[PDB]
């Protein structure tokens, strides 16, 4: 049972296919079209069901070449409404039908972002993409919406002719639209079953670049030249991937780069991870992010979470996997530095919900909350460290490695619970139960707050950013004039945002500190994302004012959730910036990302 999907479960009726055809229309910011659903009954004499729907507007069901009666439900908040339909034959299990619904989206659509050609890089044409994790295709078309149902797809999608339509598949072909010459469709093909989170859409002003045997890198034409040499490492990290996880079953691996409003840092979309221009470092130092989404071809996308309130499996294992693939490319000594980083992410998070709160438990009662509500570092790092614990306790990563391969061949395209990989684990690592008899599990999967056991850490690369951390922090005034440029010179770009966030962790620092900070160091000046998000968090809790503007800026020019949020949380808590963030929200709010819009409102308590 999935209680985040108002729809039949899977032990009634299963989709096994979607066949999209739709039409993208910018002036009513409307996506409109059939939705053809081949569903299969699992259920003797099965006469009705229900589908998941959020804001759609609902033309017709047919079945047989028939219209039949259907009946929209009483909204139930963030889940949408339930649509029933009346069948027109009783079935028999296993018997299949094919149910094609004429739906238009709402332009307030929550999964769908519309923008004005003034919102792009090029300023000529308007844009549109998706993002359906958690519980947003619903908002996009009816549906099955719970990761427990898996199906395959085809899509052919009408765009104005200037531009290009994209998908969560691979490409299958372009024509003109014969029913409109201003207009072309695209098709696309996605053969292998997946929930339907990954489906996905952009419709842009897109070119592209090869940058791999199986890569193409697609963004306006202003960001091409630059996405090609950030994300270069791709194919070199799809190699080990498919070492660690077994063959790589997608076709393409393609990467788009969205506007700076995408909500997340990346979203594993199958054949086409979709990805934040805030990556754009000049230097690869932020392409973990990409590691992260290639590793979701196996865990997540392959194994999938069977509901939103075992999304450990998924996030824990991902980022398992991507300190592996980038401790592969740079050393041991860097996997264990970017783990301790996600052990103080961790530290951080419990810090802001508090130790008691729910959102801290790795295994979370979704019933009633709203996923994007609920998201945060937690099944990530509390996910990561415990299969970091996991290793060290069972024998190390070649031997843990050896339980991940087999993990993901056991579970492939299949969706499961934490019980499932439990058993999986103690039925593998059968030789040493006595070992896993002594993991508090309990506390582990359920109890909110740090885990019992914190994992063991070589701290070779951390040493560096806690000595000079230590240094600013113990400093009195008469101890500034110490500080110059070489205390940075032999630390690098990730170690100097490590340094960063030490420091943060124990804001506020007094004002002259953080004026010294810049007049030495320049951080002002540095462009990568991750630390002048933690340099200006640090200078805005520190109450320096001439931040002021340069927080505003970065919280309004990118929308990427993991910076926007902190930034506009900061702003609201310093006296001087608090009317201005508030002020800045509303003017904003109308070309916001939805989702983004409706966390920030909560976040600042502006309704
Ligand atoms: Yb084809
Ligand atoms: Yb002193
Ligand atoms: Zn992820």
């Amino acid at each position: 049972v999935d209680t985040c999907s108002l729809a039949s479960p899977a032990s009634v009726c299963r989709t096994k296919h979607l066949h999209l055809r739709c039409s993208v229309d910018f002036t009513r910011r409307t996506l409109t079209g059939t939705a053809a659903l081949t569903v299969q009954s699992q259920e003797d004499n099965l006469r009705s069901l229900v589908l998941d729907t959020k804001d759609l507007t609902i033309e017709k069901v047919v079945i047989n070449g028939q219209e039949v009666k259907y009946a929209l439900g009483e909204r139930q908040s963030y889940k949408g409404s339930p649509m029933e339909i009346s069948l027109p034959i009783a079935l028999s299990k296993n018997q299949e039908i094919v149910i094609e619904i004429s739906f238009e989206t709402s332009p307030k659509s929550s999964a769908l972002q519309w923008l004005t050609p003034e919102q792009t890089s090029g300023k000529e044409h308007p844009y549109l993409f998706s993002q359906c994790q958690a519980i947003h295709c619903r908002a996009i078309l009816p549906c099955q919406d719970t990761p427990s149902v898996k199906l395959t797809y085809t899509a052919e999608v009408s765009v104005p002719k200037e531009l290009v339509a994209l998908m969560s598949a691979i490409r299958d072909g372009e024509t003109p639209d014969p029913e409109d010459p201003s207009r072309k469709i695209y098709k696309f093909i996605q053969k292998v079953p997946i929930p339907c989170y990954l489906i996905a859409l952009v419709v842009g002003a897109l070119e592209s670049r090869q940058i791999g045997p199986r890569t193409l890198v697609w963004s306006e034409k202003e960001q091409v030249e630059k996405s090609a040499y950030e994300f270069s490492e791709t194919e070199s990290m799809l190699k080990i991937a498919e070492d660690l996880g077994g063959p790589y079953v997608w076709g393409q691996y393609d990467l788009l780069v969205l506007p700076p409003s995408f909500p997340y840092g990346g979203m594993e979309n199958p054949c086409l991870t979709f990805v934040t221009p805030t990556l754009l470092a000049g230097d690869k130092s932020l392409s973990n992010v990409i590691a992260h989404q290639i590793s979701h071809s196996w865990t997540g996308n392959l194994v999938t979470n069977k509901t939103w309130d075992h999304f450990w499996l998924n996030e824990g294992h991902t980022v398992y996997l991507e300190r592996h693939i980038c401790g592969r490319l740079f050393g041991e000594k860097f996997r264990h530095f970017n783990a301790l980083g996600g052990w103080g992410e961790l530290q951080n998070s419990v810090k802001t919900f508090g130790e008691t709160h729910p959102f801290t438990k790795l295994v979370v009662d979704l019933t009633d909350i709203d996923p994007d509500v609920a998201y945060s570092s937690v099944p990530y790092e509390k996910g990561f460290a415990l299969l970091f614990y996991l290793e060290q306790l069972l024998g190390g990563p070649e031997i843990f490695l050896g339980f991940l391969k087999a993990y993901v061949e056991k579970f492939s395209y299949k969706s499961i619970t934490t019980d499932d990989w439990k058993d999986f684990l103690y039925s593998y690592f059968k030789d040493k139960v006595d070992v896993l008899n002594q993991v508090d599990w309990n506390a582990w999967l359920y109890s909110p707050g740090l885990p019992p056991i914190k994992p063991n850490y070589d701290m070779t690369l951390t040493n560096a950013c806690i000595a000079l951390s230590q240094r600013w922090i113990t400093a009195k005034e008469d101890d500034l004039n110490s500080f110059n440029a070489t205390d940075l010179k032999d630390l690098s770009s990730h170690q100097l945002n490590e340094f960063l966030a030490q420091t943060l962790q124990r804001a506020p620092l007094p004002l002259g500190h953080i004026k010294r900070m810049q007049e030495v160091y320049n951080f002002n000046a540095i462009n990568n994302s991750e630390i002048r998000f933690r340099w200006l968090r640090l200078c805005i809790q520190s109450k320096w004012e001439d931040a002021i503007p340069l927080a505003l800026k970065m919280a309004t020019e990118q929308g990427r959730m993991k910076f926007t949020r902190p930034l506009f949380k900061d702003l609201a808590a310093f006296d001087k910036s608090h009317d201005q963030a508030v002020r800045t929200y509303q003017e904003h709010k109308a070309s916001m990302h939805p989702v983004t819009a409706m966390l920030v409102g909560k976040d600042l308590k502006v309704d």
